[PDB]
């Protein structure tokens, strides 16, 4: 029912299965969620409606 | 050492000893560093330059 993903820097953070990158995006802080741009997982590009998987890591990146 | 905090989502992220809230804002994402402002420890305001404890619940405030 969970999944748990981490952080570039090494934190986990847990969101319920089914989620996407864009939900980490925000899982993270409403700032990262609003300036998304496109997400990495585990180094490569993702569609934004990627399902996440525990272990991966998530790499978001913002418009800045 | 290191200190430990929460999210206000409730996840938890490690930083250095000494750590303030800033380090924490860019510990969890560039663009929140980049766009913070303010900062709230468990709930109540603090100066930016707070540093935190281990069990707080940090809430970076962004360019609104």
């Amino acid at each position: 029912e969970e999944v748990f993903v981490f952080t570039p820097k090494g934190d986990v953070i847990s969101l319920p299965i089914g989620s996407t990158v864009i939900d980490f995006a925000y899982a993270i802080h409403s700032a990262v969620g609003n300036r998304m741009i496109g997400a990495k997982v585990d180094g490569r590009i993702v569609p934004i409606d990627y399902k996440v998987k525990t272990g991966e890591i998530i790499d978001v990146l913002t418009t800045k």
